[PDB]
Order: structure tokens, then sequence, then C-alpha cells
């Protein structure tokens, strides 16, 4: 289903990485956030929904979505919670790539975004996740 995204936070070096994955394609978007908070989650959700057609979001930590702030962002953007192996393979893959480029950047946040870039452009055959998301979404638009 083209509008389903998974969102979770992971921890590395005392910092928090918010990782969103488009389930159908494996494409990822991520930000290094200063603290795991409802305000940061909500802002990221609003950003994501203005960039891709987000219809539902699933998470592996349901308590991440209970705050008034996050509920308001889902209300404004028209997102609903998705009620039920791709995601597991994309988050340890992301730490694996982060580990490989970590010494190429001074800051962790730079390495995270290098890892997103490598991830999304990797052809798996056999197109990349970035190629798959735009095909999926463009195909969905044309009826």
């Amino acid at each position: 289903s083209p509008g389903i995204w998974q969102l979770d936070c992971t921890h590395l070096e005392g910092k928090v990485i918010l990782v969103a994955v488009h389930v159908a394609s494996g494409y990822i978007e991520a930000e290094v956030i200063p603290a795991e908070t409802g305000q940061e989650t909500a802002y990221f959700l609003l950003k994501l929904a203005g960039r891709w057609p987000v219809k539902t979001v699933h998470t592996d930590n349901g308590s991440n979505f209970t705050s008034t702030t996050v509920k308001a962002a889902c209300w404004w953007a028209g997102i609903k919670q998705e009620f039920g192996g791709v995601i597991e393979s994309m988050n340890k893959e992301l730490k694996k790539i982060i580990g490989q480029v970590r010494d190429q950047a001074e800051h962790l946040k730079t390495a995270v975004q290098m890892a997103v870039f490598i991830h999304n452009k990797k052809r798996k055959g056999g197109y990349s996740a970035g190629e798959r998301i735009v095909d999926i979404i463009a195909t969905d638009i044309q009826t």
C-alpha cells in the first residue's frame, strides 16, 4: 500500500535518530533529533506529509504517538495510524552503513545523511529504493 510509512527512533552515540521507512519501497528518510519528544515527532510527521502522500504510519513503539502534539500533527495532515521483514532489514542496514562512513564525517548527523543517501541509491538486483518509491507513487497517481 503506497501511503504506509513506519517510524521509529534508534540510539547511537548518545543521540537519537528518527528513521522513517516507506514500507512498499524500502526508501528511508531520517533526522538526528535533539531529544526523543512528541514535538520532534510531530514536526517530522508534518515535514514528511508535505513531501510524500502519507496516509498511515505504523511504529514499533505505540506510546511514541500518544501526545497531544503528535495527534494534532496527524489530525492536520490527515494521517491515521496503521493498525497492522522489510523494516527490520532496513534499520540494522542503516546502522551498518553509518558505521562504515562514520569516520568520513566529523558529526554523527552528517554520517546519518550519507548513510541515507547510500541506502536509497543502492540498486538491489534490480532498482534502488529511491527508484521504487517514485515508480510506486507515480503509478498510484495515474489511477
